[PDB]
């Protein structure tokens, strides 16, 4: 009766003068009293308000209402439990107006409603501001300023960090606080236009600490950890390296010049959460993490090349080649053995046996936790071969060779693997792999169609007098002979219809021609631009892989002894690893005031 | 990329036309919105997200996003 | 200018259909080439026709070929005055009922817009789904 007039009144906002009439309707009736006055001027259905309702629906009128509203509410001294009411609603649990003043990007109304004493730690915490699934609602980080900072309102986040009341560092449901979320959020530069990062340096510019860097969600994850989890990339290479330039905030960054003197200059990064010296550094997030997809642009970053390229100068490469010379002194020994075939058994079976369990046991051991892995894969069914048939060659049996010489074959496609490590030979490899995964698979189920189509026909045709093409598998291997050009074309005898013989044979060869043709088609169009980056990338990510491999193979004391980086002073006392890289800069000249060490040594 | 686009195009369509009366009533794409002060027609809903431009949402039919 | 001269007079007939059957939609269909080579004029002038008489008549009726000119744009080649058709948010709350695309549920960055299926989804006798891919032409 005297409410629902009152929320159309303020959604349409024709006028505020019947508002005013409205409201003096109730100020009337109000002689029968706050707990009353408050569910004559709430929607008890969802638990709306009427100032939910006259800002969910903004017209140029809005302005006016919500003042004359706070008015209203304060000349009745309900303006407290009334601008913080939230919705009953499951979905919508928690949602404020002061929300919806910054969903609807109005910057003067949040004033008003701040100034009027709106909670602005209020958690907007329901199912569609908590999305399980992707593609239905929007997480922010179920806080205002979380919400003003998403959506790019730089203003209403400075006027929200100006009071005392907000918790800047308060955590969220899921544990995350403002820049957790920020994180969530980058999608992409061209998505964006990298908004996200400007206000991940204003925040912490706002507020000086490594608190927020320091929390972590429920996830157990810090915000940079966090970005290397996700695929955010554009974020990380701006966490992993901030020079800022404030000397009283210069503490807060990770990047510091020390050596400057002119073009030259070597600046210092920070290694604290990122060298492997930790639980799960950044380098170990960003390799061992299948689900990015985008990891070719994730180790190009700063720090993280130039760690994978120290570690493989100090000691990846040494153990790499290592490892290759005792599995290519193994594969000759199988080798030896197996085409001379006491004394020198002796010798060499022992060494062998002990090879193949190590290799089993390790490929046994990695297989369970797990295009990257097929290898890896085979290795293991090597070892099986062989200390199979090592166990046959003792059994009396003569099936032993038949496994020993597959794992001779296998072994000798195995050592493509150690191809990959080398710099030029490696992309290479990774074509191979590449191909033969994508391009070829294709032609060939393709071809076996054919023929094991063809293969019966023939074997229809030739039966007739039981004979050049046989039973069915020679002729389906007189087919393969012919597709090479080892089968000699034999004229049709012993056949009923010779001439459709000839011709299902040629058509046999024309498709085998045009099939061939197209696999070379696809592969022409496959090899200009999305070949030869994915092959770089791959090479790159594995060699990556392989070289924190062998980071946790080393002892406890080895990692200790190597220890990439120097503790530099920096600050009072930052005592931190850091890593230097000499760079130089002919482009932009610039009076060098912010540096560390005053004498370039 | 178009032939291939094309083909399954045609293929949806014919399938579509194969089935018997009542199952094509019976999937029925869409939903009847009520728009306007009855528009009452069938309606296809795509969710998106644009980052680029940023407008105060004035025209809206829905005011509680479900 | 001289197309707002002729809508402000009374006399003017907007539904008139001529000898081949078209209205005046119809034709601004008929003559759509291409973006490169006209750039997109005709498109302004679909909606500002639309926009100078709100109805539905105009897009009701049909030529003698028996064809609404959604149908008449997906029967001819005319893809860049379809995408406009076919998709039509008109913000004017007035007319805002001649709009084909409705955005409902918007909260920010996130925003499901809905589409108007009458004469797409192959529920009729000839849509715009079925000409537009059994027309070889």
């Amino acid at each position: 009766r005297l409410k629902k007039r009152i929320f159309a009144a303020v959604s349409e906002g024709c006028v505020e003068e019947l508002v005013e009439l409205l409201v003096e309707l109730q100020e009337l009736c109000r002689r029968r009293v706050p707990d009353f006055l408050m569910h004559k001027l709430t929607a008890s259905d969802t638990g709306k308000t009427c100032l939910m309702k006259a800002l969910l629906n903004i017209n140029p009128n809005t302005k006016e209402i919500v003042r004359i509203l706070l008015a209203f509410a304060e000349e009745n001294d309900i303006l407290g439990r009334f601008i913080n009411a939230e919705y009953t609603e499951e979905a919508y649990e928690g949602q404020t107006a002061l929300n919806i003043a910054i969903e609807r990007r109005q910057g003067d109304i949040a004033a008003l409603l701040i100034a009027a004493g709106a909670d602005v730690n209020a958690h907007a915490k329901g199912a569609f501001f908590n999305p399980k699934y992707q593609h239905e609602g929007f997480y922010f980080g179920e806080t205002p300023l979380a919400l003003a900072a998403c959506t790019n309102q730089p203003e209403i986040v400075q006027l929200l960090m100006e009071h005392e009341q907000t918790d800047i560092t308060s955590r969220d449901s899921r544990g995350n606080n403002i820049l957790h979320a920020l994180v969530t959020v980058a999608e992409d530069f061209k998505t964006q236009n990298d908004f996200v990062k400007r206000m991940y340096d204003m925040i912490l510019l706002r507020s000086g600490n490594w608190e927020l860097e320091t929390t972590r969600n429920n996830d157990g994850l810090t915000p940079l950890q966090l970005a290397a989890k996700m695929g955010k990339a554009e974020i990380l290479k701006y966490i992993l390296s901030r020079e800022i330039k404030e000397k009283r905030l210069r503490s807060l960054s990770r990047k510091f010049t020390d050596w400057a003197y002119g073009p030259v200059s070597s600046s210092l990064y920070d290694l604290t959460n990122v060298d492997t010296t930790t639980d799960n550094s950044v380098l170990e997030i960003t390799v061992y993490n299948t689900n990015i997809d985008n990891r070719h642009e994730m180790l190009t970053l700063e720090p993280l090349h130039t760690l994978l390229h120290m570690k493989w100068k100090k000691f990846a490469k040494h153990m790499f080649f290592l490892s290759f010379c005792f599995y290519f002194f193994y594969n000759i020994t199988l080798t030896l053995v197996s085409y001379y075939r006491g004394w020198l058994q002796l010798l060499g079976r022992m060494f062998v046996l002990i090879w193949a369990m190590c290799i089993s046991v390790k490929e046994g051991i990695a297989i369970f936790l797990l295009s990257d892995a097929w290898f890896h894969f085979v290795f293991f069914i090597q070892a099986v071969l062989v200390i199979l048939s090592v166990f046959l060659y003792l059994f009396a049996y003569k099936e032993y060779l038949a496994c020993l010489v597959l794992a001779m074959a296998l072994g000798w496609a195995n050592m493509l693997y150690y191809t990959r490590g080398f710099q030029s030979m490696g992309m290479y490899s990774v074509m191979i792999q590449k191909v033969i995964l994508h391009d070829v698979l294709k032609f060939l189920f393709v071809y076996i169609v054919f023929l094991l189509g063809f293969g019966v026909a023939l074997a229809s045709l030739i039966e007739k007098c039981p004979s050049s093409y046989g039973s069915f598998s020679d002729a389906v291997l007189e087919l393969f002979k012919l597709t090479i050009g080892l089968g000699d074309l034999n004229i049709q005898q012993n056949s009923k219809y010779p001439i459709l013989f000839l011709f299902l044979l040629i058509t046999y060869v024309i498709l085998t021609f045009v099939l061939l043709l197209n696999m070379l088609i696809a592969l022409m169009g496959e090899t200009v631009e999305n070949v030869s980056k994915e092959s770089e990338r791959i090479w790159r990510l594995q060699r990556a892989r392989t070289i924190l491999e062998f980071e946790k193979m080393l002892p406890e004391w080895l990692r200790s002894r190597f220890r990439m980086g120097e503790l530099c002073k920096v600050a009072e006392d930052d005592f931190r690893l850091c890593l230097r890289i000499n760079e130089v800069k002919w482009t932009e000249w610039k009076t060098h005031v912010s540096f560390l060490n005053e004498d370039p040594g």
